[PDB]
């Protein structure tokens, strides 16, 4: 029940996803691993312990390395996973940038708006891709040979990022619905610095109409009533999480620098 333009739109998004999402993380390599003002620190300590994961690395030979993080003992040990997480997020950001550049509607925007949209949406598209490898039964992001497992229930769901991942996963979305969510987030007309507000706003409305129509054509079941509105509400929540997490990053960076060059670009840090 989709128009020709709508089916072409979904095809181009699925094509871009297929070419730029390394779903087995086969090409994520050479990453760092953990080794073998007072009111600012209190806040940064609160920021960093809201996400506690162990790390597992499965070797191509069948060997397994497992890392269990330290407890907070009021010292620098809270930063032990930051270099690794910077490398993983940088890796994800490159895939996201490649995704945008493959899409015709994005290529056709002026380069300054391309940049402003990527700065605005890179984190959100990263989270959307990570949700597709999240295992909600085991609390683990399964990234090929790497796994990130939440450390020991309804308590962890208090953290908005974690509640987001569990709630989005339980909607049991199709690949097409995920990539349309990525498009709607990418083409957000109200990101800081956007000039072609009207063009971006019209593109976003078309991706949202395509998603609403896709759901109406392919999901008649009572469990999926209001699915389109649930997704849109999740995208609003993701924007709030984006703003919250950007402020945590800048606080951590202020007292303990760790952002990679690509992270600095996307998040406004100039090097001075
Ligand atoms: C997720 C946190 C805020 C967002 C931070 C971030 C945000 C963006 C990014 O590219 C990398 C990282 C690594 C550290 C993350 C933090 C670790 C704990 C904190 O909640
Ligand atoms: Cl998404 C995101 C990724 Cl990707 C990183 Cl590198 C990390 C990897 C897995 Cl554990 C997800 Cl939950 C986290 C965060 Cl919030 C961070 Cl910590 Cl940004």
């Amino acid at each position: 029940g989709l128009t020709e333009e709508q089916r072409m739109m979904i095809r181009e998004l699925m094509d871009a996803q297929m070419k730029t999402f390394d779903t087995t993380f086969s090409h994520f390599k050479n990453f760092r691993l953990p080794g073998v003002e007072a009111a600012k620190w209190s806040q940064v300590r609160k920021d960093l312990c809201s996400l506690k994961v162990s790390l597992q690395l499965r070797g191509e030979d069948g060997s397994v390395w497992n890392y269990k993080p330290p407890a907070d003992s009021g010292g620098k040990e809270i930063f032990s996973l930051l270099p690794h997480m910077a490398d993983m997020s940088t890796y994800m950001f490159k895939g996201i940038i490649s995704f945008a550049k493959v899409i015709s509607y994005f290529r056709d925007l002026p380069i300054e708006d391309q940049i402003s949209l990527l700065k605005g949406a890179a984190f959100e598209l990263c989270q959307l891709r990570f949700n597709t490898v999240f295992n909600a039964e085991t609390g683990t992001w399964e990234c090929g040979r790497l796994s990130y497992c939440l450390e020991d229930f309804q308590q962890l769901l208090l953290e908005p990022m974690l509640k987001f991942h569990y709630m989005l996963k339980k909607l049991q979305l199709h690949e097409e619905e995920y990539v349309l969510m990525q498009a709607i987030s990418l083409f957000s007309p109200d990101r800081p610095g956007v000039l072609q507000h009207r063009v971006v706003d019209q593109l976003q409305e078309q991706f949202a109409i395509t998603l609403k129509s896709y759901i109406e054509c392919n999901r008649p079941q009572p469990a999926h009533r209001f699915l389109f509105l649930k997704i849109m509400a999740m995208l609003t929540e993701l924007r709030s999480i984006n703003a919250q997490h950007t402020q945590r990053l800048l606080r951590i960076q202020d007292i303990h620098p760790f952002a990679t060059p690509l992270m600095q670009e996307l998040f406004g840090i100039t090097g001075s």
